[PDB]
């Protein structure tokens, strides 16, 4: 067989039967062998078990002669931002995301953070550990401990103009993650009042792993911004490379929405750019994107495609809906920090809540939301669905599994590149009725 925890975007798996020490030591051999020149950033999240991740990955990079920069505790951006910033021939982020709490992970990049994915050297770096029988070397370069923020902090808040912002009170939710630590650093820059909940770093997790897309955990926010009266709550997951939205009256706000929200905010600081979208909501986005003199480029889903799409294309802007946003002068690496700080300066630009920013967009392009469905044989189950679908002749597409364009209302249906299930995604022009009907009529097909 082969090592279950290399999966198609980075690696995930059960400590110690999946990953342990000794795999992320030959992981970093394995990677020192696959990158051009220069050092290798090391970052690690808030999960128990990661700093000693990140130190057997040194060890092993070291043993190869590379020479490491720990930026210590961080979010996934951060590795992506120091990487790119200090011209490393690569980085590794030890991060666990919401898996269980015997699990862990890893996210590799190369030089200006540019991913490295199954086909673009994973799956080599997984059949060199695989085959890896040698003993360990010992070190023959050096570790230094950067811990400096101040180049990451001041780029984060380059998106903003400072002196246009209002003291709005904002809640923030960690979820116990590392995010709090990045807030508090913004705060002596920033007018706003923060409410802090689940703030403090914490891998034990008493408040639940990470994941504010988890209804017990969306509502932690909602209840404090409703409570708190506050302009608007985020949280993040746990290395904070996905922030999620809750406006003024608790209500979270669906991630397609903010895709065309944070486009607009983007386009008007640099006019006529292009902005890279997904394929599994689109009208909205396209729309937005138009209206605000932007140039919208479909691509398929999935960071690495986005990402060098954007690079093609010069994009300053991609975002997906499930709640990750690329920004080109971030190294086209993804940041839940720009985000907020972008709605928060159009809020405070524009006098509108954040509830009226998205309304008559929610209204105009209502979504289903993402539906996952696990069925017994997936390509049976779409081609029920197609076959269903067909007297109808809608517009196909096939950039990311099946868009279906009816006219006043579509779908896509695809496979997760991360989990095995059929993920479906609908939305219709201004008629929830339709919506409702034609999800249900999927849904029933897909189960059938
Ligand atoms: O919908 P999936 O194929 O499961 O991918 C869902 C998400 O997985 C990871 O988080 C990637 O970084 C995202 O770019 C992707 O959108
Ligand atoms: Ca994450």
């Amino acid at each position: 067989m082969t090592l279950p925890a290399f999966k198609a975007y980075d690696i995930r798996g059960r400590v110690p039967d999946e990953l342990n020490e000794d795999l992320a030591r030959r992981i970093g051999v394995a990677l020192a062998a696959q990158l051009d020149q220069g050092p290798v950033v090391l970052g690690h999240d808030v999960r128990l078990a990661s700093p000693a991740l990140q130190e057997a990955l040194s060890a092993g990079l070291r043993a190869s002669g590379r020479d490491v920069i720990d930026i210590g505790l961080c979010g996934t951006e951060e590795v992506y931002f120091q990487t790119d910033y200090l011209k490393a021939a690569g980085g590794v982020m030890v991060t666990a995301s919401h898996n269980p709490m015997d699990y862990n992970g890893m996210k590799l990049v190369r030089e200006q953070a540019r991913p490295i994915s199954s086909d673009t050297g994973l799956f080599a770096i997984r059949d060199t550990v695989a085959a890896d029988t040698a003993a360990p070397g010992e070190p023959t370069a050096s570790e230094q401990s950067r811990t400096d923020k101040t180049a990451y902090l001041e780029h984060l808040l380059s998106y903003v103009d400072r002196s246009t912002l209002k003291p709005l009170k904002l809640v923030v939710n960690a979820g116990n993650g590392g995010a709090g630590l990045i807030v508090d650093l913004l705060a002596p820059h920033l007018p706003f009042e923060f409410v802090r909940v689940f703030h403090e770093p914490d891998g034990n997790f008493p408040n639940g792993i990470p994941n504010p897309l988890l209804p017990e955990n969306r509502d932690a926010t909602a209840k404090a911004v409703k409570d708190n009266g506050a302009d608007f709550g985020i949280a993040w997951d746990g290395d904070f490379d996905r922030c999620f939205f809750f406006d003024h009256t608790g209500r979270f706000i669906e991630g397609y929405y903010l895709v065309g929200l944070l486009a607009q905010a983007i386009l008007a600081k640099q006019p006529g750019g292009k902005v890279v979208h997904d394929p599994r909501l689109t009208w909205n986005t396209v729309e937005q994107v138009e209206e605000a003199g932007g140039i919208p480029v479909l691509c398929k889903s999935g960071h690495a495609f986005i990402k060098e799409k954007m690079r093609s294309e010069n994009a300053v802007y991609g975002g997906e809906m499930s709640a990750h946003h690329y920004f080109r002068e971030f190294a086209y690496a993804d940041s839940g920090m720009i985000p907020w700080l972008l709605i928060a300066e159009l809020v405070s630009q524009s006098g509108r809540s954040l509830a009226d920013l998205v309304e008559a967009r929610m209204q105009k392009f209502p979504c289903s939301g993402e539906i996952n469905f696990k069925v017994a044989d997936a390509k049976a189950s779409v081609a029920r669905v197609m076959e269903h679908y067909a007297s109808l002749s809608p517009e196909l597409d096939y950039t990311d599994g099946i868009s279906a364009d009816f006219g006043q209302w579509r779908f896509n249906l695809r496979s997760s590149n991360t989990e095995p299930l059929l993920r479906l995604n609908v939305e219709t022009r201004g008629d929830a009725a339709l919506l409702e009907t034609r999800t249900q009529e999927i849904s029933n097909l897909l189960r059938g």
